[PDB]
């Protein structure tokens, strides 16, 4: 397993528009669009990203691409956070993955705002961050893949995924 294969089993892949758990605009793996209401607003920020007129249907290559972009642009916002890259720098590759996904999902601000639970993974009390990370709307919203999620901080496995 690996970051790719996780945060495909956490997104899905959906190769037209669709709304997400917020109800706003994604496409591919998990690639937001627009917050905004109107899927004029959606299907413009669609073209832009892929390079040509889309009506708001791309191809799997179209969807892996974004993907690869959005991965890469997570661990380069996680590195360069004053917060999160300490954080990162700490733990071992499977923990250092769930942060990835965290960041994925939320943005590097959202995630840097858990200002308690960092600290405690950075200190390595993981049943004790685990217990902190579950206390949020994340956790409330969407639950499955929070505790997919801090299952993976606390035993430091993929068993979650398996
Ligand atoms: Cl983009
Ligand atoms: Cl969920």
């Amino acid at each position: 397993m690996n970051i790719f294969e996780m945060l495909r089993i956490d997104e899905g892949l959906r190769l037209k528009i669709y709304k997400d758990t917020e109800g706003y605009y994604t496409i591919g793996i998990g690639h937001l669009l627009t917050k905004s209401p109107s899927l004029n607003a959606a299907k413009t920020e669609l073209d832009k990203a892929i390079g040509r007129n889309t009506n708001g249907v791309i191809t799997k290559d179209e969807a892996e691409k974004l993907f690869n972009q959005d991965v890469d642009a997570a661990v380069r916002g996680i590195l360069r956070n004053a917060k999160l890259k300490p954080v990162y720098d700490s733990l071992d590759a499977v923990r250092r993955a769930a942060l990835i996904n965290m960041v994925f999902q939320m943005g590097e601000t959202g995630v840097a705002g858990f200002t308690n639970s960092l600290r405690m993974l950075q200190q390595k009390r993981w049943d004790e961050a685990a217990v902190n990370l579950a206390k949020s709307r994340w956790y409330n919203q969407t639950p499955n893949r929070a505790k997919r999620v801090i299952t993976t901080f606390r035993t430091g496995t993929w068993d979650a995924y398996k």
